[PDB]
């Protein structure tokens, strides 16, 4: 069982609304095994599979995210996100704040187990474009 990610390169001329996808995770070699999905990162108390990430430069900079997707449902424990199906390949990463995010690089940790294994990290850099 291995977990890959991908983080879409994008330019936002307008405040990024909540639940805009900002990347994807892909699964491999776990067929026929229930799957948890969460992270070692801070917890958005309000929502499962939703996390706060802190700025590498200045830790006051916060980036709120949410993992999930259409075959992915929250656990009542408020741990993470569980897909039962054995053909569930992909899952999404969502922004989950109201609007802009400070200019900084944020480290995003995600792991996946079998429920009753793997982890990953991708640097997510925010920069300002002056045109």
């Amino acid at each position: 069982l291995k977990l890959m990610i991908k983080i879409n390169e994008a330019v936002f001329y307008d405040r990024i609304t909540s639940n805009k996808i900002i990347g994807t995770g892909h699964l491999f070699n776990r067929e026929g095994k229930k799957i948890l999905i969460s992270s070692s990162l801070e917890k958005i108390k309000n929502t499962p599979g939703a996390y706060i990430i802190r700025g590498q430069n200045n830790s006051a900079h916060k980036l709120r995210i949410r993992i999930g997707g259409e075959d992915w449902q929250p656990d009542n424990s408020g741990i993470g996100m569980v897909s039962h199906s054995d053909f569930t390949n992909e899952f999404n990463i969502y922004f989950f704040g109201n609007g802009d995010i400070p200019v900084d690089t944020y480290l995003i940790s995600i792991y996946a187990t079998e429920i009753e294994k793997a982890v990953v990290q991708a640097a997510v850099t925010i920069a300002a474009k002056l045109n």
